[PDB]
């Protein structure tokens, strides 16, 4: 056990004592997203090593939203490291500190959640309007383990009943899930955020950012990081990683990489640490403009063909081809940016939302769904803006379709065909925007940037255990795997902080730092929180109106009541206004 | 709501905004407790109060050990404070870092727990041996409401089968309960320590400072208080605090001191904070030493005095009489400690404990409770030496005894009545020294400080709902309770905890600080906590073992398992070894 699990308070102000023989330990870091970031950070913090044996290796030299960054307030590990990580818009305090100051002065909440027929909000808005066998479903699948789920799609553990519901509607567009994806990582979110149950149709428990994630997280790092004296190589390709695998250890040997178009190979001994993100969500990503559609590509890219070198070598590094092949063409490929100063677009906007875009405060409260919409669109407006030099009179939505290739309403083409006005022209269209006016307002008062990620559902792929690559492989020495691809326990998948875990994992296995990592919060295995989730999922129902029908639950009931009348357990019946 | 409970890394390591209106607050503290100078802290840290307006009040002018002061890692409030707190004994650490790094080191475990026959180590030594009846009146307590159990002792919710188990020998002795105690602070010490039932016996859930509170909690805090600024004034005797009560607010106007002897006043403004700690346990402690018993005494003291003063002018104010009169005179009064430095005591010692008491180490893993004793004698050692100017030759081991108006088993006296050697005679009667140079040890080898404390076992008084007062009262601008006599949510008192979660709750409440205080764990809301909490109550048993006599619960068990079969809750019942 090189790692033990922890929570409460003594182990998170707990510093750890500094590791043996680190001050002849190195580590090599490939690539530069988020996941590297924060491992480097770690080292950095947590590991006492010196910033001149750690090195970033990025494959590039020395408006886009990258949207769907939802945050809230447990997590664990994102916070852990974002404490000691100076900010760079105020003095004296950190990234957390700014965070918990600005979510507190203005709380995200969404005053409109889904809207239909050209911009008329949903008649059932707020309610889940879930059956009771869609509860069960619920229920099922978050009672079956995780090793019974392998390679189980959406659509084989729930009806058509949970589909027509909104419960369905808010959840496969806050996680840009779809119905071949994996139950096991659907599983994994309902028990992640079976807390955030009552705040998931008005988003009240959701928390952003100032700014995007690369000025508010990645930048922030980079200073503290540059700070250390961290080293940072660019224009490093790396190809493969030479892997000697015996029957007692496993150790990473050499790494072979393309340093400014000159192949060149660096030594690693057992010391030198080696930690890959394998896999991106990122790459190969073709952009486009107003006027011309972002060009569809399949193209694998240099993390994947990482992954794929590596797992030749062994078997428990994983399988790469579960999660960047045979990606359907109906899953969510194109997302736009839309940039305007237009008075009557955003007129429109606040007519919808119920707020102004541009105050500087909360927009939106998160996304909008368009139910009625053909490409299931759904748009965002984050706190404007969201940028540096951007001005002061100008908004910024971030726009992405979860369905590919289904003609639009206004536009009868997919929207892999439509240039980035096109795809402004429908969604003005959703907005309730007149359909003679429409075509003016995108094409001139209106900037629009498609993008083409064909990889942006890969962590949603089905697997089966062991298609991840462990954190740190068994019988590892010197190589980890860090990111969205990396198999850990309990957490989920294209959040920040499943990065920032699987960093911190991979740090404290590899150097033994001998401090409790944060374990995923204990919502699923808290009393209160169950309770909590079950008034919440049937629309605000008592027991009584629960199994108000049913003569098998009402005769189970009256029984239960009866034991617990007078007791602690009817007082939280009370409390949690079950009762 | 002038404050919110919270949990999880997010409020942990968040700080919060300097409180409006702070420059022109002020703030006197009574006493120079525990409590008392973490207010004092969280005051100077959260609050941003510069030092210059905070007072501390101390009655007294500018080897004893006062035992019992057991920790562990869920003091969730108290390691919040003791974080920015520098330590005084290694450089660039703090009171954690080294508390942390110490108990990571030489864990506490105790090789030997309860020992009778004058040595001979209990038979049935680590198990519980608890009956099916004495389980279910556990759980029946712990299942009954707070507002029920007004007033309810200890013998009235649990039968004789309680009693005769190895589990009440270590609840009794580890907490110093009586069966004339309150059942709501008993309910509230199961639910709160029900994560430690398996580390109960052996103590293996236990954390130990390097020396007693003073110099490892308290000195450390004096410290970090006169380094800010903090005003101390000393012969300071608090008679009684003026306070108007109007129907809307309630505000301290005026203290009444006794400042050197001369009695004067000091003015208050609704800015001017005043933190009281109502009732002390060490008040009126007579001192004996080994030839003369510590003299027994009844007197009120100045902290019994002025909660006595101050709840004449409010009823919600508390009742101090409940607490410290009519207090059985079987209680726990006479606590003595023993220092020696003589071979044949600590070898005796060695034999019982299996450990070297001059090691540095972890010495008896906690107490030694001797069963057979008519004092209900226990005895610990710490890990020596707990003293600084401490010889290393020499052990200091403290001996605290429940009944006080029985006969001992050696001396015919009662605890009361007996001198420093007489307590040391008796304790080497039971240690399996024999009878024939056994006095020469006490009178000549050792040296034994008798202590009456007539307040040690008040916090465990039976007690109504409003007779402690609220940390904040309702309506109050500018007074608040603090210490072990106040009243919070699911706490325990009699710990460090509590004095600091008071202190928390105070400052917090007062200075309108919006920062999440941490809750109470949710160790008795976890569904895993308490699955392993009925393995260990039972012996280590499985459902089926459990349930193997009853037929009642034969037939409800095996309709459970063939709904669960093949599910997470198997997994569950499986891996906390219930299956």
């Amino acid at each position: 056990s090189h790692m033990y699990y922890s929570y409460g308070n003594y182990e998170a102000f707990a510093r750890p004592k500094k590791p043996e023989n680190v001050e002849n330990k190195s580590a090599y870091l490939i690539g530069s997203g988020l996941a590297s970031l924060a491992a480097a950070c770690f080292l950095i913090r947590d590991g006492q090593m010196e910033g001149s044996k750690i090195h970033i290796l990025e494959e590039l030299p020395k408006y886009v939203v990258r949207g769907g960054r939802e945050m809230e307030n447990h997590f664990e590990c994102l916070w852990d490291l974002f404490r000691s990580i100076p900010s760079l818009e105020i003095d004296n305090a950190s990234v957390l500190d700014e965070f918990y100051w600005l979510n507190k002065e203005d709380p995200n909440y969404s005053r409109c959640r889904v809207i239909e027929k050209q911009g008329q909000r949903l008649v059932t808005d707020g309610d889940f309007t879930l059956t009771k066998t869609a509860i069960k479903e619920i229920l099922d699948l978050c009672l079956t383990n995780e090793e019974d789920l392998d390679d189980v799609k959406i659509t084989d553990v729930f009806s058509d009943d949970f589909f027509n519901s909104n419960f369905w509607i808010y959840w496969k567009t806050m996680f840009a899930f779809e119905p071949w994806h994996s139950a096991m990582e659907m599983r994994r979110y309902l028990m992640r955020f079976v807390h955030h149950i009552s705040g998931l149709a008005d988003f009240s428990a959701l928390k952003f950012t100032k700014y995007n994630q690369y000025e508010s997280l990645v930048l922030p790092m980079v200073e503290y990081l540059k700070s250390h004296g961290v080293q940072f190589e660019y224009d490093v390709k790396v190809e493969d990683i030479k892997i000697d695998v015996t029957t007692s250890q496993k150790i990473a040997r050499e790494i072979l990489i393309d340093r400014n178009g000159n192949a060149e190979s660096i030594k690693l001994t057992i010391n030198d640490l080696v930690f890959v993100t394998n896999g991106s969500i990122t790459e190969s990503s073709t952009y486009g403009d107003n006027d011309t559609p972002a060009p569809p590509t399949d193209e694998l890219g240099g993390s994947w063909t990482l992954w794929k070198n590596l797992a030749r070598q062994s078997p428990e590094f994983g399988n790469p081809d579960k999660f960047c092949q045979n990606i359907p063409k109906k899953s969510w490929f194109v997302s736009a940016t839309s940039t305007t100063n237009n008075k009557e677009i955003i007129d429109t906007i606040e007519s919808i939302c119920k707020r102004d875009p541009l105050a500087g405060k909360t927009v939106t409260g998160g996304i909008i769904t368009i139910n009625d919409s053909a490409w299931q669109m759904s748009f965002t407006i984050n706190r404007q803006q969201q940028f540096k030099d951007q001005p002061e009179n100008e908004i910024s939505t971030w726009i992405y379709a979860l369905y590919s290739d289904v003609n639009g309403d206004y536009i009868k083409k997919p929207i892999t065909e439509c240039s980035g006005n096109e795809i402004c022209q429908e969604w003005l269209y959703h907005l309730g925007v007149s359909t003679d006016k429409i075509e003016d307002l995108a094409k001139h008062a209106s900037n629009t940037i498609p993008v083409y990620m064909p990889y942006i559902t890969s962590y949603f792929m089905t697997r089966a255990i062991g298609d991840r690559p462990l954190v740190v492989p068994h019988q590892s020495q010197n190589l980890a795997f860090i990111g969205n691809f990396a198999e850990t326990e309990r957490d989920t998948v294209f959040t920040t902080e499943y990065s920032v875990r699987t960093a911190m994992e991979a740090v404290y296995q590899l150097l033994n730092i001998d401090r409790g990592i944060p374990e995923v919060i204990n919502s699923p295995f808290d009393l209160r929180v169950l309770m909590d989730a079950i008034y919440e999922l049937n629309d605000h129902q008592d027991l009584r109106e629960i199994t108000k029908d049913s003569k098998m639950q009402k005769l189970a009931l009256a029984g239960f009541l009866k034991k617990i009348k007078g007791t602690y357990i009817e007082s939280l019946l009370k409390e949690h206004k079950l009762l």
